[PDB]
């Protein structure tokens, strides 16, 4: 109780260690990352995605759920997986990625993937403190999980209020909604959808251990229904036995500069 998502979260928290690890990957999609990771380790800067995040964003983009263009701001860029992916997209002109980095968090990694010269990544930034800037696309992949969904709600609401500050009339967007099932977050998402449209969409590359959904600009659908469908899916997935992930090839981000 009281929402279905809360029931799922409690059941998730009650799992044994081995049971949790099995559950986390049951019937999900995964990216085949081995060779890309090995190449990056060796100092290779062409082709490779810096994280499995490039493929995660590619899933939204290839389905036109978000269509990055013009000036792209990537809030919480980490190593730069979303930023470098956008750097190669036809209608993108500029990508600014901003992230905490420092001890305990991923630092931006310099790469030479296609359109890298369009991408500027900055570490040591708290995005909640910086003045919003005009942008054509607003991306945000921030949200720290908690065993306590009330804590996640407080965090999620801060992200939602943040991104609201960066959106204009016709902004393309893709925003992680860490916990979309808590009543307070439902209420906020309904208001935001009234104002900016879009809808919440579940990415098949998300793990079963999170109820994250992404608010994407080029989608429609009732907030409550979209969230409850995912609550039911995640509950259904507890019942799977002897199941694991299905892999897909990673993204090839090419090489070279763009003018
Ligand atoms: C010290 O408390 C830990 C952290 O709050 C969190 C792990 O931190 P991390 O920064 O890796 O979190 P994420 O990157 O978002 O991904 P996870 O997929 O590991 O965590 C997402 C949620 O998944 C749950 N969880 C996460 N882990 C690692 C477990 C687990 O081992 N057993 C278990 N029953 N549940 C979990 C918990 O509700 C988490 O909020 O997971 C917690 N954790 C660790 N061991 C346990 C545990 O034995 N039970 C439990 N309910 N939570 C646990
Ligand atoms: N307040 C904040 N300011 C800047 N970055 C933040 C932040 N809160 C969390 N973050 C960062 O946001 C990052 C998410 S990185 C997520 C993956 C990224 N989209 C990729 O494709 O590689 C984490 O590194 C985290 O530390």
């Amino acid at each position: 109780g009281e929402t279905l998502g809360e029931k799922w979260k409690s059941r998730l928290n009650a799992l044994g260690k081995s049971e949790f690890q099995i559950y986390k990957k049951s019937g999900i999609q995964e990216v085949d990352r081995t060779l890309a990771k090995e190449g990056i380790k060796r100092g290779e800067t062409d082709h490779h995605a810096v994280s499995r995040g490039s493929a995660k964003l590619r899933w939204f983009v290839e389905r036109n759920l978000v269509t990055p263009e013009g000036k792209v701001v990537d809030l919480g860029c980490g190593r730069g997986g979303w930023s470098y992916y956008c750097g190669g997209l036809k209608n993108v002109r500029e990508v600014k990625g901003l992230t905490k980095g420092g001890p305990g968090h991923e630092e931006p990694i310099p790469m030479s993937t296609y359109g890298w010269n369009l991408v500027r990544l900055q570490s040591g930034v708290d995005v909640f403190f910086i003045p919003p800037e005009r942008c054509d696309t607003l991306l945000c992949d921030i949200g720290e999980s908690s065993p306590n969904p009330t804590v996640e709600a407080g965090r999620t609401l801060r992200v939602l209020n943040l991104v609201e500050n960066w959106l204009s009339n016709n902004t393309q967007f893709c925003v992680k909604v860490l916990n979309p099932y808590m009543s307070s977050v439902i209420e906020k998402m309904e208001a935001l959808q009234r104002k900016h449209g879009g809808a919440l969409v579940r990415n098949p590359l998300s793990r079963n251990s999170t109820h994250e959904m992404y608010w994407v600009s080029n989608a429609s659908g009732n907030i409550v229904s979209s969230v409850n469908m995912i609550s039911r899916m995640l509950i259904n997935r507890f019942t799977m036995r002897h199941k694991k992930a299905t892999y897909e090839p990673d993204v090839d981000l090419g090489s070279g500069t763009r003018n």
